[PDB]
């Protein structure tokens, strides 16, 4: 898979920015953001054209192992062959992902942990940049 | 007790940057990198003030959770409660640490990995960027 990083303890309010590479023919890419990988306050996938979707940003969370319920934005401010920045937050309500464009999206928080510490990313996004505030 | 990375694919002649902020009152801290925890190509511990040391860079390797021997410089450009910013690359031959200033320090490549996949700070250093070059 691709990046993992760990022990990040990312409190509430601080933010959590990623730079990468959107590959030329990507499908989709996951950016998945907990404490460790059974437990996930946000599974972030934009989908080019994966799983019967096209150019469609799916969220969702995982606590214990299993997938919450999936939520779907609208909006696909992503393009193949192309450098995409994210820059996520998150209070006791709501995971917050500011988009490229200046799109902007929240997602509940599902599962109450004290600090992000966890972050994964897979598929079709060379990551170049990480960067804690 | 810092942050951890793991499938870095760091190739020979690619370059991790690195910034983090020193504590106020840093006794010493860690970058190691290699394949796992029990692989280190570079342990890199400037030390302020720790075991036995006093401003003083050590580096070692670590091979299937055995130490190997320490080398040490004396110069030794990191202070206590500051920003620190390093260039780190490796060849056939050695890994190479760069600072700004064109401080640069060179430890022999002792593992002879196909890459670095595995980065982590341990001690008075908060990592605050990380980027692939
Ligand atoms: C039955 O609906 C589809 O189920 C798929 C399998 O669970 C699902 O794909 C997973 O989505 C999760 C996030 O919810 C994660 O991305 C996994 O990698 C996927 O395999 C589809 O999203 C579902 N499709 C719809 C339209 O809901
Ligand atoms: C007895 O000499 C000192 O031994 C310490 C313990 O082995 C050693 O510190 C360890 O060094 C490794 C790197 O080699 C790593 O930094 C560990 O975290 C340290 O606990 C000191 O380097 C030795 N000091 C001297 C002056 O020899």
């Amino acid at each position: 898979c691709g990046l993992v990083a760990s022990n990040l303890n990312l409190k509430p309010g601080e933010c959590l920015r990623v730079r990468g590479e959107v590959a030329p023919d990507a499908k989709s890419f996951v950016l998945n953001l907990g404490k460790d990988s059974n437990n996930l306050c946000l599974h972030f996938n934009p989908r080019f054209n994966a799983h019967g979707d096209a150019n469609t940003i799916v969220c969702n969370s995982k606590d214990g192992g299993a997938w919450g319920t999936e939520q779907r934005e609208a909006v696909f401010p992503f393009q193949p062959g192309s450098v995409a920045e994210v820059c996520i937050t998150f209070d006791q309500a709501n995971l917050t992902v500011k988009l490229p464009d200046g799109y902007e999206f929240k997602f509940p928080n599902r599962l109450n942990l004290e600090a992000i510490n966890y972050m994964a990313a897979d598929g079709d996004f060379k990551i170049k940049c990480v960067a804690f505030d």
